[PDB]
């Protein structure tokens, strides 16, 4: 499956699903139409599916034109169903879904909205994280906690490390400034930020990103490390959902 980054708005990432057996082509959150449409006549391809992470309009804004325009059928969440606009088809946790026969394994990961989902393709090592998961950093908590979080986050890392990890938005370099901030001594973030830094001043993206990456790097999946803990005064008996809370709101507010 060939993956076609789609950059749309300021800084949101959709994209392009293309199948090589087939043709059939999906669309992971498309925030407007015209960037996919621009992008699908260029290939000569019609869309097939949509599929949407989350409800929010940076993620929803295109599909009813989209579906309009193409006959698509919107994939999305069972928990969302009234709030993702078009959609023909709703999934579950654990669902099996199949993408002209390659598996899309469903998983609920809230935190960011109650809803939402991130949608793991294990033959293409591959994970779909919408706004639960960035490099360097995760959504912000609009209607989950800090304990949901803290699980959806470990439900992406228990993949695979070489997972490739394809999230909502270009947010990694704000995010690296927010990371050396609390970890400073991180060589591999270190190098990572640095490189993240050569990418932007190019005009490139950061994504995608790897689980293997992100354990190393992410504030979040790192909640429970002694220099994080006490650049933030967080307790050393506070749980790892406590200290993620904690560094949600310092972030929030850096
Ligand atoms: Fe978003
Ligand atoms: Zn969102």
């Amino acid at each position: 499956m060939q993956i076609e980054l789609v950059p749309c708005l300021k800084d949101n990432y959709a994209y392009i699903l293309h199948d090589e057996d087939t043709g059939t082509v999906g669309v992971v959150d498309p925030s407007e139409a015209e960037p996919i449409i621009d992008s699908l006549k260029r290939s000569g391809r019609n869309l097939t599916y949509i599929l949407n992470t989350h409800h929010h309009y940076d993620h929803t804004g295109g599909n009813l034109e989209l579906k309009d325009r193409y006959g698509a059928k919107v994939i999305g969440s069972a928990m969302d169903k009234d709030r993702i606009p078009g959609i023909d088809m709703a999934l579950k946790d654990g669902d099996k879904w199949m993408f002209a026969g390659h598996e899309v394994h469903v998983m609920d990961t809230p935190g960011h909205t109650k809803g939402h989902i991130s949608l793991y393709f294990p033959g293409s090592r591959a994970i779909f994280t919408g706004d639960t998961m960035f490099s360097l950093s995760c959504g912000k908590l609009f209607e989950g906690t800090p304990k949901q979080m803290l699980a959806s986050l470990q439900k992406i890392t228990s993949l695979p490390d070489d997972t490739s990890i394809y999230c909502g938005h270009e947010y990694t370099l704000s995010n690296s400034k927010f990371a050396l901030s609390l970890e400073p001594n991180n060589e591999v973030l270190q190098s990572y930020a640095a490189h993240v830094a050569e990418l932007r001043s190019k005009k490139l993206p950061t994504i995608p990103t790897t689980v293997k990456m992100e354990k190393a790097c992410n504030p979040f999946l790192r909640s429970s490390n002694t220099d994080i803990r006490r650049a933030l005064r967080i307790p050393e008996a506070a749980d790892e959902a406590e200290a993620l809370g904690i560094i949600r709101k310092a972030k929030d507010d850096f």
